[PDB]
RNA sequence: CGCCACUUCAUGGAAAUAAAUCACUCACGAAUGUCUU
């Protein structure tokens, strides 16, 4: 809870320093509108700042199991990114839902894990193939050109 | 000293060889994100 609570407060004022606003970020959620690039800095130099804050929070505030998961082998918690880029008159809630779609579907894996679960074969060793850690990032033009890579 | 002409009329080698084989720029821009009953 402390390694949260601290993030969530460096994630807000690494937004506000980029240049961006602070929707939502609580728990392990994050929500946030920024340019698309501001004073030299991009959308991905903020997403590598904010999970580099995660990371020296966890440092921070859980380095027993760290310690303890770095010699067990066993993966460390995460951040999983969804980045949407549109026009500004594209409808805002066709942008969030995309946004959702990459972060869930893509970044989180959903796609495999739904997929499997509504066939009923989700087992074990195909839950060993979950995949975590994942930047989704889309980029829609005005003339809906779309660039789009996880 | 005199007298006197014939013969021969292109063969062999090289017959193309390397370098560059597309380069740069633009890869969608603007309007409309609902309107009238
Ligand atoms: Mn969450």
């Amino acid at each position: 809870s402390k390694a949260l609570l601290s993030f969530n407060i460096e994630s807000i004022n690494e937004i506000v320093a980029y240049g961006g606003k602070p929707i939502f970020i609580g728990g392990d959620d994050l929500l946030c509108f920024a340019p698309v690039c501001c004073n030299g800095n991009n959308v991905f130099n903020l997403v590598e700042k904010l999970s580099t804050c995660f990371d020296q929070c966890i440092n921070q505030h859980l380095q027993q199991y760290i310690n303890a998961c770095s010699e067990a082998q066993r993966p460390l918690p995460s951040l999983s990114f969804g980045i949407s880029i549109t026009y500004h008159k594209y409808p805002m809630f066709e942008a969030l839902h995309t946004t959702d779609y990459l972060l869930e579907m893509v970044a989180k894996d959903n796609l495999f894990k739904y997929t499997l679960s509504n066939k009923n074969i989700l087992n074990e060793n195909m839950k060993r193939f979950i995949l975590k850690n994942k930047l989704a990032f889309s980029l829609q033009k005005h003339s809906g050109q779309i660039y789009h890579t996880a």
